[PDB]
């Protein structure tokens, strides 16, 4: 319905200096870097993605529906494109969330993480997620490997792949088939293919699940083909022993199979704000990078146009 007017910036290669790998893979790679604009005089913290080396048309197509759905998002909890640059092999340019993904940091800091910062980090993905269903988009990978985080303080939604934008008022996304993930679908989304905000919150449950037992895996064990039946039967997953009742309650809401029994990420973050003024009410816990001339470095937080 309305016309999506954000701006696709086009990158220079001499404008941004690589200075390492940070993840290879499937996709392809993630590079650590500076971007130093015009003459502008800033330097800006980086990652720059590159979906492999292969300049298959396949590839090159999705890297950049990507770039399309960060490009049109702005809000403080979703990660932003700054730009793509046109090099053989299109890469995407985006802040640099120094500290990596949310999945990794619970669990390389079981013991230094509290209460406080597990109610914070859940407000602030409902934010995101809250955000996202404004500008009506559907995730569809909401996932703790898919927050990253620009400090303990202050994270941030991301990947974007499989993001669908909902035309003409289209309550629900019909989709293909690919490798999805299942361990974090709603039941509609594993039965009939069908993808809602509401499939969202689903998968928000099992992210806010992730965070609560520190990063397990979820049904680990239990391979994908039996998680449908599971989820038939009645089955979920287990109270994580530094949750109150309170806080599973709201996984479990998230879990429901009427979809619109389901909270609303509005809610979701009324919710955990509330308990975020109490966090030792509601989680019961045992204890509760710059390298080179950093002069005129600038978060891209702070850089807009
Ligand atoms: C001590 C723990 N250890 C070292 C820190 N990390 C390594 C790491 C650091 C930063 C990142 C990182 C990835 C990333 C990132 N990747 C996403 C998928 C992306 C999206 C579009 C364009 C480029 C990247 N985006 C923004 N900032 C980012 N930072 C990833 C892994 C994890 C494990």
């Amino acid at each position: 319905e309305a016309p999506n007017q954000a701006l696709l910036r086009i990158l220079k290669e001499t404008e941004f200096k690589k200075i390492k790998v940070l993840s290879s893979g499937a996709f392809g790679t993630v590079y650590k870097g500076l971007w130093i604009p015009e003459g502008e005089k800033v330097k800006i913290p980086v990652a720059i993605k590159e979906l492999r080396e292969a300049t298959s048309p396949k590839a090159n197509k999705e890297i950049l529906d990507e770039a399309y759905v960060m490009a049109s998002v702005d809000n403080p909890h979703v990660c932003r494109l700054l730009g793509i640059c046109l090099t053989s092999t299109v890469q995407l340019i985006t802040q640099l969330m120094p500290f990596g993904c949310l999945l990794d940091y619970v669990r390389e800091h079981k013991d230094n993480i509290g209460s406080q910062y597990l109610l914070n980090w859940c407000v602030q993905i409902a934010k995101g997620m809250n955000y996202l269903e404004d500008r009506r988009l559907v995730h569809r990978d909401l996932a703790a490997r898919n927050v990253l985080v620009k400090t303990p303080q202050h994270v941030k939604i991301t990947d974007f792949g499989l993001a669908k934008l909902l035309g003409a008022e289209e309550k629900e996304y019909h989709a293909e088939g690919g490798k999805v993930p299942i361990k974090w679908m709603a039941l509609e989304s594993i039965l009939h293919r069908i993808y809602t905000h509401q499939s969202d919150v689903w998968s928000y449950g099992v992210t806010v699940w992730e965070l609560m037992t520190f990063g397990s895996k979820p049904y680990d064990g239990i391979p994908a083909s039996e998680i449908s039946s599971i989820l038939e039967k009645g089955e979920r997953l287990p109270q994580p022993p530094i949750c109150t009742i309170d806080v599973y309650m709201i996984m479990v809401k998230c879990w429901m199979i009427d979809a619109d029994s389901r909270p609303k990420f509005r809610e979701l973050i009324i919710e955990f704000s509330k308990m975020a003024r109490d966090p030792q009410r509601y989680l019961v816990i045992q204890g509760d990078m710059d390298e080179e001339d950093m002069d005129d470095v600038v978060d891209a937080d702070e850089y807009l146009i």
